[PDB]
């Protein structure tokens, strides 16, 4: 009864390889353990799942598209949740955040440097994206070439940086592992801190993970729909969109899901949202968001009829269709 999980790369492979050691000391030997499978990307950890070479990968609910797609095909299995296991949130706010004073709105984010979780991530790349393409008097919209013309330099990892050098300028090679120092929610916040860029499409925890002290907290704010500045405090009344959890899919025939769900409802219940001291599957010494999102408090079990599209549901996998082919309102 062995999950093989999938860690994207070095860091995640630590923490993987510390995960499958813990799990060891808790659970039964008759119980479900854990097998490391390194690879260098999340789509790599699709192909990997899809050919069976491994079992689980957590990704975030805009990836789940793509592993949905054929010859992939997986499924949401397990889903992440936070907030706090008194009050479960599956889902988060997408918020673009900003220093405070550097004047500009969301209606002035032209020839701006960004700084983006991730290529086709939910709130570093979907939301963000989404409400601005169509609304750009150019129609170069195969996304990419357009987004990269919009800003004069960003980090938008997993983006192909040779047909695309401007995507990458930020963080040469968009490298798509959390090598590359702006890789994440929490990359894409570094990137904005260092100055590197001039906004960072991250989510509405992402500044709280990253500075303790409400002082420094306050030297940023959040740009909100209304070409208007909030406090990194009120998102709730300042952010672009609520977005699906990252999730953790697999293979919708023979994916294990069963045995995937015992292994991380046991590992939660012995490493979950502060049981342990010894090892925390909410965090590492080793990084952000390594195999889970820190912010995470527990997992939930995804319903059995739920396909990657239920999922999603109607209208984020058709917004995702549209703008993976530029489809904009009148033509
Ligand atoms: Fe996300």
């Amino acid at each position: 009864k062995t999950v093989r999980w999938c860690a994207v790369s070095e860091h995640e492979a630590t923490k993987c390889q510390s995960f499958r050691d813990h799990m060891k000391s808790v659970i039964p030997s008759d119980g479900p353990s854990v097998a490391c499978v390194k690879k260098a990307s999340y789509l790599d950890c699709i192909r990997a799942i899809a050919a069976n070479e491994a079992d689980a990968v957590t990704l975030d609910a805009g990836l789940v598209y793509d592993a949905y797609l054929a010859p992939n095909n997986l499924k949401p299995v397990v889903a992440e949740f936070y907030g706090s296991k008194e009050d479960p949130q599956t889902f988060y706010y997408a918020v673009a955040v900003v220093k405070k004073d550097s004047g500009f709105q969301m209606n002035q984010l032209r020839g701006k440097k960004s700084c983006h979780t991730g290529l086709g991530r939910s709130a570093g790349w979907n939301i963000p994206i989404g409400l601005l393409y169509c609304d750009l008097p150019e129609p170069r919209k195969p996304l990419e070439k357009a987004v990269a013309n919009f800003f004069s330099g960003s980090c938008a990892p997993c983006a192909d940086g040779t047909d695309f050098p401007q995507l990458c300028q930020l963080c040469p090679g968009c490298g798509c592992s959390t090598l590359n120092q702006y890789f994440g929610y929490s990359g894409a916040f570094k990137c904005l801190k260092d100055g590197a860029g001039d906004v960072a499409f991250v989510k509405h925890s992402t500044i709280f993970e990253n500075l303790a002290n409400k002082a420094d907290r306050d030297n940023y704010e959040l740009l909100c729909l209304d070409n208007t500045r909030k406090p990194v405090d009120e998102y709730k009344d300042c952010h672009l969109a609520q977005v699906p959890s990252e999730t953790v899919v697999a293979r919708s025939m023979g994916g294990k899901e069963d045995l995937i769900w015992e292994l991380l409802n046991q590992a939660q219940e012995h490493f979950g949202k502060d049981k342990s001291k010894e090892f925390q599957l909410f965090s590492s010494p080793h990084g952000k968001d390594l195999l889970f999102k820190d912010s995470a408090h527990g997992f939930l079990k995804v319903p059995p009829r739920m396909d990657a599209k239920m999922y999603l549901g109607y209208e984020y996998v058709t917004a995702i269709r549209n703008l993976r082919e530029g489809t904009c309102p009148e033509a």
